[PDB]
């Protein structure tokens, strides 16, 4: 497709000349007015995945924070990804920090952030999503997409367990799946993450879900079925703390943890050392893969992983996938590649499995 060729022109003036926000903003705009390119191929039915009886059609998807309130869902999903994790939301919307609070490194192909929870609100969320669940009733280029919803707490909110019960009777109805975000590090969050804490947390939406069901047509999403329940992983613990925190996860029986959040331990980047904020890229996928692996050796391989970290190429989504992953995100990629991020790292990928002896995906997960 050459108009994904025709935008590339344009990205190194964006990093050069553009404010990382507005760009994001400007991404935005560009697909709401329809305007982004399309991936017109057809997905390797050998690149197919699953989590649970999730199925994604191709193992891409865009992270969340890309579309925060849902604004843009068809053409992001129509780039070429699978699924996208929309979100951050919060029972109301927030301004978030001062900005400017994204700062990119070219060099290290990293970013650090301090949004803080920017959102239009779960009630505006809500409404973007049931018309986008109207639209793919149509789209055929929509059909078997997933859309999955990061739920979080108000910056002055105590207990967080009503925040996301809230958000929860709001649009879990809409949600293939649903997104436990207790790893942000600028908002008390990474104190959620004490596993006693955390059980609560989880069991809490778990009912709320199920809750739903019992007060009988009901699912408006893709898989007519109750939306499953991830939780989502910073990278700043010890050994003791992710045994911990496994036990937790799977004593709670939740269907998938995503592999990982942003991290605030690196500091060999000399352009972000006085920036404050997790930080992203290429910078955090050793530390994420690794993450992987110690997960995928605690929970003895009985929880599915959604890989987030430095992913730029299908070399490191196949290291995402052979470290214990099912399912890859993308967030960075698409700040330092532009729209080509799915087309070519699905190409990558598919050409890496073939040549490296896998009759299909599935096949590559764990392998060490
Ligand atoms: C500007 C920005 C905003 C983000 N917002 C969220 C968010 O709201 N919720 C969340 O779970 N993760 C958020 N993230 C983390 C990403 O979803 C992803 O986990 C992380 O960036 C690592 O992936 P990457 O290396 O491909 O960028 C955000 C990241 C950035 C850079
Ligand atoms: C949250 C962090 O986002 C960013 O900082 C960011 N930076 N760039 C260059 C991008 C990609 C981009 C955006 C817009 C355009 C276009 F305007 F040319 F179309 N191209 C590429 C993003 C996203
Ligand atoms: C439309 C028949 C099913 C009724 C209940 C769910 C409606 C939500 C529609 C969302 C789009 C789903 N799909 C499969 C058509 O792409
Ligand atoms: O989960 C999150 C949230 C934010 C933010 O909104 O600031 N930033 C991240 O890096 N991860």
């Amino acid at each position: 497709n050459p108009e994904f060729f025709l935008y590339d022109i344009f990205l190194k003036f964006c990093l050069k000349y553009i404010d990382g926000e507005i760009c994001h903003d400007l991404f935005l705009l560009l697909g709401k007015y329809n305007i982004l390119p399309y991936d017109t191929s057809n997905d390797s039915i050998y690149a197919c995945t699953n989590i649970k009886h999730l199925d994604f059609i191709n193992p891409f998807g865009v992270a969340a924070g890309f579309d925060k309130n849902g604004v843009c869902i068809d053409s992001i999903l129509k780039l070429g990804f699978s699924f996208i994790e929309i979100g951050t939301i919060t029972p109301r919307g927030q301004t978030g920090n001062a900005k400017p609070r994204i700062f990119r490194d070219v060099e290290s192909r990293s970013i650090i952030n301090s949004c803080g929870f920017n959102n239009m609100g779960c009630d505006k969320v809500t409404e973007n999503l049931i018309l986008f669940r109207k639209r793919q009733e149509e789209d055929k280029l929509l059909s078997k997409h997933i859309v999955g919803v990061s739920i979080g707490k108000n910056k002055d909110t105590v207990n967080i367990v009503d925040d996301l019960k809230y958000c929860i009777n709001k649009i879990g109805r809409y949600a293939d799946y649903i997104a436990i975000n207790v790893s942000s590090p600028n908002t008390g969050l990474r104190d959620n993450q004490e596993a006693g804490k955390l059980k609560n947390i989880i069991l809490s939406v778990k009912e709320e879900i199920d809750n739903l069901e019992k007060n009988n047509f009901l699912w408006f999403n893709t898989t007519k079925k109750k939306p499953l329940v991830f939780v989502k992983l910073a990278p700043d613990l010890n050994q003791e703390q992710k045994k911990e925190i496994a036990d937790v996860l799977l004593e709670t029986n939740i269907d998938g943890m995503i592999i990982s959040n942003t991290t605030t331990q690196i500091n060999d980047i000399k352009s972000f050392e006085n920036k404050k904020g997790g930080v992203s890229g290429a910078k955090l996928k050793d530390i994420s893969t690794k993450f992987i692996c110690e997960m995928y050796n605690y929970t003895n391989k009985q929880i599915p992983i959604i890989a987030s970290g430095g992913i730029f190429s299908g070399l490191d989504a196949l290291e995402k996938i052979e470290a214990g992953a099912s399912v890859c995100q993308l967030y960075s990629c698409l700040v330092f590649n532009g729209m080509k991020s799915a087309v070519q790292i699905k190409r990558e990928l598919n050409h890496l499995l073939y040549q490296r002896g896998y009759y299909n995906l599935k096949e590559a997960i764990g392998r060490k």
